RNA sequence: AAAAAAAA
């Protein structure tokens, strides 16, 4: 009735599977992918007509985590799956990022991808099995496109690189970068790294770009018995008439214009020959369309910007190849906030805050490789008026979460350990104006708010974002380049880092033949750039500061006996009730001692250490004890002698063998020299007292 | 590079600082205003073309509430991030109430203000802040704008009006009303009261006109250095033989018509007359448009009922200008829920019902100023088919929440104090007919709600809603306004009061030359019109009654020893969620010495004090127990006897002696004969393994 | 001025009493139903032109439980 | 899986230590919320087998020897 | 000893 095709190669230590028509035989295609336990099902449909009038490519990617694939039912109250997590929408971007560009030019049908995670090994990560699914899935499928692509995450162990690590093994990684390319060249790196030197970097890509030729083959090979044919597209003729037509009349404008040298007279003048070239034979038989006539207009225009740039000098705001935005730096510019700063790269600018917390406010996180705890949160605000723009303010895109995700990978590296700095710390960037590339904007000013709070980051930190241009064998790497030039980058990249080694590199690449040493003259003009952005930075804000002080809450921490914090927290755990009734503070349930003290100003933490070592006076070696009888009945004397726990005297007797009386020495309340050398019985140390006589 | 314009004054006690050109620059304007650390950012962004299809004019303005200012991580769980809600919503109405009818006829260009707090000082509001800064905003842009507008906060204090007043000086103040104007007159009054008479409320309304000039001299000031040069905006030149061709064909063929007293006669005589000058039109149309000689249709008819009702006696509806509506009041429609009325004024319905619940069922509003309790609720629901439509129902929009907003404080003012009714309340209103001022029939609803479930509300109260036609030297005040004559109304408000006192008033002005002479005769009539709806209440429910007889709550407060009471929680909560629901009433957890039995009738009042009184009971002398050995402590144990806790033997106690080593009692199955002991101070309470009758 | 018109019938040991006119006069049709101290308030709006264009029958219903029919405040966070 | 096991009813109070201080330790190191149960119907909630049987397994090795105050042929394993 | 209801 029903049979499966089935595919097994090994990638690094574990058997990887490709099963395909077993299942959703109405998709256009659809495989299930599985990888040492974990499995992900990948589906594509796609569209057989172009809707009319589309202009751009829509692509879905949609990937989704059913908590049935961890064995475990939601925490929701409504015990269903919500609507996709911000992990969810970061994985469904690192799939969309190398796919996207490999469609042919002007395929414009619609197609959506679908990636369910179905079995979660928790060691084994379902993300690198899914960019292999959707790599199988369109390759599989009838839809033109541009050959398979793998997908491979590398690990820094021990100076070793290590393909594919498993879970436990980054703990003790210093880098963690998933590659993901074709045969032919790599199309896009992301990563995060303990400030790696760049020749490491790199060393690490073009390996990764190695080891996924297993899978490039396994694919290919899969292909050849089990793939639909390929349904015939032929790219809409070009009018080379009109091209020529529209030319002649604004190609010399349109450079002349780009000669003149201003931030918006160029504007205007470009304006008057659009407007006008586009009038010309705009009547003419009613051939041209506002479609047809702006898309070559904006074709001319991109064309002059490439070749100008490749050749001549100035570029379209007139800086070289090697110079930055003007730098203006600003701290401290809000009141009554932890810590903020503004950062200016001169059309860019970032007002960012960074606020301080107890514990109890971190962020719990539940996924399907376990449930954590993160100490550290970064949140990106892109309002509409940063770029001009009127439109609803409602909630964020992906891309705010993909640039919110990027600015934490660089920052996350500097940070210091939770254990000489015991408070979760939030980071809000707020994008105020935006023309650059605002996520590079957003690192430099969260390393001044955060020394500018007073936490002791380890390190500043800096981004630069760059493009290359190689229309032929001559290439030109632009620093700091801006938005409006996004169309002139063949590659564009994002190095940020610090005075000496590099933190998050991010690369997407569009054109085929970048071999290594294009990348590391590339990467190397990104260093000369980072370190001068860093040293107008130094001038601003040298060093942390000391502390907040603006109603920063205040952490403070002591080291008690085991047995005394057991009994603070005694009568079932009561007794800590009445600690933190009385002084508003919270005491930490660390059992082995070590005692936290949290409070919102500096004399309710003083009245906390104060009441700890106060009201705890249990020690078993103990000193003579002037402490008060409160009953001298037999079954041993009952004495007041404080806080833990107050010893009942050793059995039937005062000391040495009730060698005395109760009637001898009889009165309440009477200091008496106690000692607490004895036995642990009820669950107390017993005592005695030691009054001219002894056992 | 950047250098900021700065500009500080003095506003009442604090010192306000306006500071620009810092921040947003591609916004067409954006200000940092800052009052005592305070802070908000508020930006402007106006599209200069107009989009061909516009006939009303699109203001969007957003107040939005950072949570890092006055640095706290959010509470939200999902992500420690918020969303716009009540509390931001009213904010951002209070901006646009003044600032719409400023703008220029015919401006239809679209225009965002997005106003987001920074920082805050939690003794000084952001509310009044903001108001400042958007005036600000759009006076310093080139929007067509008709002048600054000045805002202020008046308080009331010992007889004596306080400007801005601080949280700690307002809770002692007797109202808290928001002024708003330009130098010409007030243009937005928003106001609660503790029940003042109307010549105090006007005093308010003209001391907080005048303390505000100061802001407006100011914001010029910073105009005349700062400012953008004003766009250009003509309205469109209107055609006055357009607009003669409808009007020669309309006036006399309508003015008979408004003559006709019943609505639908006359809705379908005017219709006809409509289509007739469509059809008269012919070859061309109204410059081939339909709507063009609609909007002139609809000016006539505006024209003849203005002139109509403030030069002859008629309305719309055949009534003068006091005759409020018939009265048809209708208390405990509802069976089953704890009170309900239902409240018809003339065609305007609406179904109120009040619920009472335990203290624990409060909302916890964390809101940027600091968080507080509410113990009173108002929902006011605007379903569509009240106004004889077709929509969605599901999500409340700004107006429900507005309206939401004025019935609250029209009933605030005459609740009981929780330390006489310990309960929390809700009300929600259920508009079932809207043709009329929806709101002030919801006050009257929830005023007989209230005093039908028996809460002992200090006085019955009631609203109207009244209008003001004003010509060059001449006005008429009409009450109870229709929706259909709110567009002839110039000035609008809303008054709700008991037998004497305003408690809640609201007014919005949309021309100038209005003046304290013409207030004092409107608020005089005013408290002519609500004084006569309140005698038709007065005879449905006279005063507030008993309580609901068995659906309602009702609490009981047993006084236990309170670490019994600590015992009873158990390990945190996990013991009493058995006992709440086995009774099923919601018995509290309260470990203050005061135990909350709540429950809807005696049995389950008295089953619960059982239920307690059965676990927190020992017998204090009992018979001679064969205890059974139920648990190991340390070098101790627990016995089962008489009451809900066990009691230790330690292994030494059976006469203060080891008389007979006891060691054979030391496990399961033995359950040798024990007598009651006494209490002891650590817990571990005496017991010892006698026959002998012990006590 | 405004008064119902009820009829009350026997269904199931439970009287059941159908009550109309009183409320939401402005739509096209009201009638509060109780049958034992269960009641429901249901109404329906009709547009009385057709939109051209339209092919299928595009009928809304829509069921809602207000809680303050069972005496007892939200559970949820918002009230 | 929730398992149980019976053990006898006096070794049982060696599984425990003194007070919580060893179940703290069994609970941390096998990832099972082991109960102080004095009826030696011993209850290991878990969430999965390998996590039951290592429970099972260290609950085995640390009560496994009856004390009858009598003689052993005891190895001396640390000095 | 492992201590009191809060579905953002």
């Amino acid at each position: 009735m029903l049979n499966p095709i089935v595919r097994k190669f090994q990638y690094g230590q574990h058997t990887v599977t490709l099963e395909t028509g077993m299942m959703a035989r109405q998709a256009t295609a659809a495989v299930m992918v599985s990888m040492d336990d974990t499995a992900v099902f990948v589906t594509v449909v796609g569209q057989k007509k172009a809707k009319p009038g589309q202009d751009f490519f829509p692509l879905t990617v949609n990937y989704q985590e059913r908590t049935y694939a961890a064995g475990r039912i939601p925490g929701s109250f409504f015990r269903r799956e919500g609507r996709p997590s911000e992990g969810e929408t970061l994985i469904a971007r690192l799939i969309d990022r190398p796919i996207r560009p490999l469609f042919p030019e002007g395929f414009v049908n619609e197609v959506q991808v679908i990636a369910t995670v179905v079995s979660v090994n928790p060691q084994v990560n379902p993300d690198i099995v899914a960019m292999i699914g959707a790599s199988a899935a369109l390759s599989l499928s009838g839809i033109p496109f541009n050959g398979p692509i793998g997908a491979a995450r590398v690990g820094y162990i021990n100076d070793q690189y290590v393909l594919n690590p498993t879970q436990d093994e980054l703990k003790e990684s210093k880098l963690d970068l998933v590659v993901a390319g074709t045969e032919a060249a790599v199309l896009m790196v992301e990563s995060e790294a303990q400030l790696l030197s760049e020749d490491q970097m790199l060393g690490a890509v073009v390996f990764g770009h190695e080891q996924q030729q297993v899978v490039i083959q396994n694919i290919n090979e899969l292909v050849k018995e089990a793939g639909k044919p390929r349904w015939d597209w032929q790219p809409e003729p070009v009018n080379e008439a009109l091209n020529a037509r529209v030319a002649a009349l604004a190609e010399a404008r349109l450079s002349d214009a780009y000669r003149i040298t201003d931030k918006q007279e160029r504007y205007a003048q470009v304006d008057v020959i659009k407007s006008e070239t586009i009038a010309t034979l705009l009547a003419e038989d009613e051939t041209l369309d506002e479609n047809e006539l702006g898309e070559i207009l904006h074709a001319i225009e991109k064309n002059v910007v490439r070749s100008r740039v490749l050749a001549g000098e100035p570029r379209i705001d007139g800086r070289e190849k090697d110079m930055i935005r003007g730098l203006d730096v600003r701290t401290g510019v809000l009141p009554r906030t932890h810590g903020s700063a503004l950062f200016t790269r001169g059309e860019t600018q970032a007002l960012v805050t960074a606020t301080l917390g107890t514990a109890r406010d971190a962020q719990v996180l539940d996924e399907l490789m376990g449930e954590r705890t993160d100490t550290f949160l970064f949140h990106y605000n892109f309002p509409p008026y940063s770029v001009g723009e009127t439109g609803m303010v409602g909630s964020p895109k992906r891309r705010e979460i993909g640039h919110g995700r990027l600015a934490k990978r660089g920052v996350l590296a500097v940070m210091p350990d939770m254990d000489k700095f015991p408070y979760t710390v939030r980071v809000v960037s707020e994008i105020t104006e935006s023309n650059g590339s605002s996520s590079m904007a957003s690192v430099c000013g969260a390393s001044l708010a955060l020394m500018d709070a007073g936490v002791p980051i380890k390190a500043a930190v800096a981004g630069i974002a760059m493009g290359l241009v190689k229309e032929g064998d001559n290439y030109v790497v632009l620093s700091d380049i801006l938005g409006d030039e996004d169309h002139l980058g063949d590659m564009d990249f994002k190095v940020a880092g610090s005075r000496d080694g590099i933190s998050a590199l991010q690369m997407d690449i569009k054109i085929e033949g970048i071999t290594k040493e294009i990348m590391q003259v590339a990467l190397n003009q990104a260093k000369g750039a980072r370190l001068h952005i860093l040293g107008v930075m130094e001038q601003a804000i040298n060093a942390p500061r000391g502390d907040i002080s603006e109603f920063a809450p205040r952490i403070h921490t002591i080291k008690i006996n085991p047995d005394k914090i057991k009994d603070v927290i005694g009568k079932g755990g009561s007794v800590i009730r009445a600690l933190t009734e009385e002084t508003g503070t919270t005491i930490e349930i660390e059992d082995d001692g070590t005692v936290k003290i949290a409070a919102t100003d500096g004399e309710k933490a003083k009245h906390a250490i104060r009441r700890i070592e106060e009201i705890t006076a249990e020690i078993e070696v103990g000193r003579v004890y002037t402490g008060k009888v409160t009953r001298i009945v037999d079954f041993g004397a009952f004495v007041a002698i404080g806080g833990g726990k107050e010893g009942l005297v050793h059995i039937s007797q005062i000391a040495d063998k009730r060698v005395e009386k109760v009637t001898d020495y009889l009165q309440m309340g009477q200091e008496v020299p106690v000692k607490v050398l004895e036995v642990d019985r009820q669950g107390r140390i017993r005592l005695s007292i030691k009054e001219a006589t002894e056992q």
